[PDB]
């Protein structure tokens, strides 16, 4: 059975908390205003916005008290050519003495700040463009649609596109606005500028989210959910974004339930890797963000072979637990892949 109630249930449990949605929205709100006053970077912070999986709403509920990791971007207007990453990362120094004393540290390439309940992870970025066009892009960092903080889920009419308000209508930007425009961040282990783009990340999610009929940023926490739930009998990597586009990569357009959307996803996963796991090898998957980058560049052959056997035995338990014509048995059955958080029918 698809069992649709029950898969609702069960994302209100994996989803992080109230407690924890508040603080990272009163954190950010915080952090960007005082950045946005404090007089040596006042000329330098072009925005400060959120990211990562909880923007994007695929953020999942931490295990026991540990704090979710809370994405931050800050967007200088650096000259990435005569500037390095650490250059860019030593001005906001001071800055976290002043606002966060004793709750701040240098993370290679990010700073973790802790607040009560979140813990946020700032990277330091810069525009590479300049004249005209550079002046555009700040403007969109500028927007509503960039600087809101509600995540996609409490903002199905969000668009990328610096004319869109707040529903308290309009469409994406034309992409020859943004889609060739990445940011540059420090890269994770060396002082070197790399390129990212997580406004077009986040704009091909809300995109994904709207084919797939909401059903795609739910079907990402319930597959990080299995993940962590079978963590054992898995290997470490992939997790985190790249496993994320490997969900967004294996569902098609148009999912109409959770339970069809994961057997359909794990399906095409499986055929789709096949012959890439026959050679024990693993797929070169170019970023939405920034299209010469592979999101599996760090994930190993052997990882994503064992992944993949891992799927391989998932899938087998999601098409029994939809085909099931009895409530209790079909439950039973997505209990075995999501643990106790996915509820029994009544
Ligand atoms: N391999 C990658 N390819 C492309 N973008 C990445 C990659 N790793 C990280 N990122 C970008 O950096 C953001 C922050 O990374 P992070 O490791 O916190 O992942 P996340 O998606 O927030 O997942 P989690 O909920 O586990 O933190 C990601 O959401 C993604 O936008
Ligand atoms: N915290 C982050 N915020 C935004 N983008 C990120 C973040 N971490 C990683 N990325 C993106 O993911 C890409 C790969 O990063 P990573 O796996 O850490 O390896 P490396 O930086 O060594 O290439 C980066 O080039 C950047 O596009
Ligand atoms: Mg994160
Ligand atoms: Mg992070
Ligand atoms: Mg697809």
């Amino acid at each position: 059975m698809e069992l649709q109630p029950q898969f609702n249930e069960f994302l209100a449990n994996i989803r992080p908390t109230d407690t924890q949605k508040e603080d990272w929205k009163s954190g950010a709100r915080t952090l960007r205003e005082r950045l946005k006053n404090f007089e040596p970077l006042k000329e330098i912070v072009v925005s400060t916005f959120l990211q990562g999986s909880i923007r994007r709403s695929t953020a999942i509920r931490p295990l026991g008290d540990k704090r979710p990791d809370v994405d931050i971007v800050v967007v200088t207007n650096l000259d990435h050519t005569r500037m390095s990453p650490t250059d860019a990362m030593d001005l906001f120094i001071p800055f976290l003495e002043k606002y966060y004393p004793g709750k701040w540290e240098t993370q290679g390439r990010s700073f973790g700040i802790t607040l009560s309940y979140v813990e946020l992870d700032l990277v330091i970025t810069a525009i590479p463009e300049s004249g005209a066009e550079k002046s555009h892009l700040e403007q969109l960092y500028k927007s509503e649609s960039v600087l809101t903080v509600n995540s996609l889920e409490e903002q199905t009419d969000w668009r990328l596109n610096k004319s869109w308000t707040p529903n308290t209508q309009v469409e994406d930007a034309p992409a020859s606005e943004w889609k060739a425009h990445p940011l540059v961040l420090p890269d994770r282990e060396k002082n070197e500028w790399g390129r990212t783009h997580p406004l077009a990340q986040i704009r091909w999610t809300a995109e994904k989210n709207r084919l797939c009929n909401g059903h795609y940023i739910n079907l990402v926490r319930a597959v990080k959910w299995w993940r962590q739930q079978n963590s054992e009998d898995l290997p470490k990597y992939p997790k985190g974004y790249p496993l994320e586009h490997l969900i967004g990569n294996a569902l098609d357009n148009g999912t109409t339930s959770m339970a069809q959307g994961l057997v359909q996803l794990m399906d095409t996963f499986l055929s789709r890797w096949a012959a890439i796991y026959n050679q024990k090898s693993k797929p070169w998957l170019s970023d939405h963000g920034v299209a010469e980058h592979d999101v599996m560049a760090r994930l190993t052959a052997e990882d994503f072979c064992s992944f993949y056997e891992g799927i391989a035995s998932a899938a087998e338990i999601a098409r029994n637990a939809l085909a099931s014509e009895e409530p209790q048995e079909s439950a039973q059955l997505w209990r075995q892949l999501f643990g106790s958080k996915f509820p029994l029918p009544g």
